């Protein structure tokens, strides 16, 4: 699947994540400027601080941390075409703060930094290291350091409830099950999981943070988007790719609609 795919139902700052409407009228560009700011509005950032965007994706995040809160910025991602693109942006920079882009992998730096922020990308599911990950974060992270992890997370057996469904260990496990191969597709890491696997490598989950509501709007507006592109979709890719995502963005937008997926956003001050 061509980058140029998803540019047809991403905004122009190519956000693959949840977007935040701060306010109901907001586009959804605004809405991920918003949710950018959601994440960095966080960190308690001060002009000279080096910020790491562990998933820097086209950019966004970078540019917005240097410019609202003037801080040099390393950025990490697996995208070739990502990193040309933002390291096509950076360049010639004469802006007093430092703006690095690399093509690594988080289990592949090691660097004195002072806030952590990680927005992660929609289809992009394997939280399976996230132990090893927050030894990272607080083996780069200053006394007081501070990282804000926003990613998609599941129920955990125990923290379902209240929500008018069965609460069978029958019924979790199906939707485990619709959730690990269908909806999203992949493993899901639960509340309970991050606030421990952090409470357990030097960090303190200060707040937690849902954006469910936000996120199936998000899905609705990608879908409405995607549909009124059908053509060039269908003509980028083809007419199975073009259905199938119709019908995953629907079927996503409501796993979030009944809760056994939510996307949160984890304020980790050690």
């Amino acid at each position: 699947l061509s980058d140029d795919f998803f540019r047809l139902f991403l905004d122009p700052t190519q956000t693959y994540s949840c977007a935040y409407f701060e306010r109901d009228d907001m586009t959804l560009q605004e809405a991920q400027i918003a949710k950018i700011d959601l994440a960095l509005g966080k960190l308690g950032l001060q002009p000279g601080m080096t910020l790491l965007d562990v998933g820097c994706g086209w950019g966004a995040t970078m540019m917005r941390a240097v410019e609202k809160y003037d801080v040099n910025v390393v950025g990490l991602t697996l995208s070739k075409n990502q990193a040309n693109h933002v390291q096509q942006l950076v360049a010639n920079s004469e802006n007093l703060r430092s703006k690095r882009v690399l093509l690594a992998g988080w289990e592949q730096f090691d660097e004195p930094v002072d806030r952590i922020v990680s927005i992660g990308a929609f289809e992009h599911f394997g939280h399976e290291r996230y132990d090893a990950f927050f030894s990272l974060a607080h083996r780069l992270l200053p006394a007081d350091g501070v990282m804000l992890l926003h990613t998609i997370t599941g129920l955990h057996p125990k923290e379902i409830h209240e929500r008018g469904l069965p609460m069978s260990f029958t019924f979790a496990r199906f939707l485990k099950f619709i959730v690990t191969e269908i909806f999203p597709g992949g493993r899901l890491p639960s509340i309970p999981m991050v606030q421990e696997c952090a409470s357990a490598n030097g960090f303190t989950v200060t707040r937690v943070q849902s954006l469910q509501p936000h996120y199936a709007k998000t899905l609705d507006l990608w879908s409405a988007a995607l549909q009124a592109n059908k053509g060039q979709a269908i003509a980028l890719q083809s007419e199975e790719v073009y259905e199938r995502y119709m019908k995953y963005l629907t079927g996503c937008a409501e796993m979030f609609r009944i809760g056994y997926i939510d996307v949160n956003q984890f304020t980790c001050q050690k």
